[PDB]
């Protein structure tokens, strides 16, 4: 019994919610990529300007 | 006389009535056949769960 009620607390504190693990992957993912695509955009839009307008 | 008498108390406090013996193994294996199928339900689905999360 004690071992059972050890088990479940040290699942508590260590354990990973799988759930909360995979949203925060999902959210990280997305903002990667949201990230790149921001990069990629400025990269050409604030440096190509001084070259058209020549 | 005595030998008789003596026979029954020993047979009272040492032989088993097999009804409730009967009762009990009976209660038992059901006991046993239940906590194998809380197992095997706890065993695959709980934590299958999460990767059909991933």
């Amino acid at each position: 019994n004690i071992q059972e009620n050890v088990e479940a607390s040290k699942s508590r504190i260590k354990d990973t919610d799988f759930a909360k693990e995979t949203t925060q992957l999902t959210k990280s993912q997305i903002l990667q990529q949201a990230g790149t695509s921001i990069l990629a955009q400025a990269k050409q839009l604030p440096n190509s300007a001084i070259s058209l307008l020549q």
